[PDB]
């Protein structure tokens, strides 16, 4: 594979769900930011299931997001904002520690300035 590891740590995915009115999760997993060797301008997020092992997200890193933690006081909850056809959502990608917390959004935002 052409791609280097930015970044590699157990995560657990958050969606919010109409229905409840609040966020839930949608699997735990290893989430990998994923850079083409080749190519700095492609960096990408990759989070493969832990026991089905089937890919909960796979997403390109947008330049013009930010991604950030949901406040001061949970840095290891990371706010994820995509486009899910039509419409600006935030998922919420959730990791153990706020240490971890830190990295992964010191590692995307390391990548967005490489990306341009």
């Amino acid at each position: 594979e052409n791609e280097e590891v930015l970044f590699c740590e157990k995560a657990k995915l958050l969606i919010f769900d109409s229905d409840t009115k609040g966020y839930t999760s949608r699997g735990v997993g290893e989430l990998k930011l994923l850079r083409k060797k080749d190519d700095k301008g492609k960096v990408r997020v990759l989070m493969r299931s832990e026991g089905m092992g089937h890919v909960l997200l796979n997403t390109s890193v947008v330049k013009s997001f930010k991604y950030q933690p949901i406040d001061a006081d949970n840095e290891n909850l990371i706010k994820w904002p995509i486009i899910t056809d039509g419409k600006l959502e935030t998922f919420i990608i959730k990791v153990k520690q706020k240490a971890d917390g830190r990295r992964l959004v010191g590692a995307v935002a390391d990548a967005q300035q490489a990306m341009e």
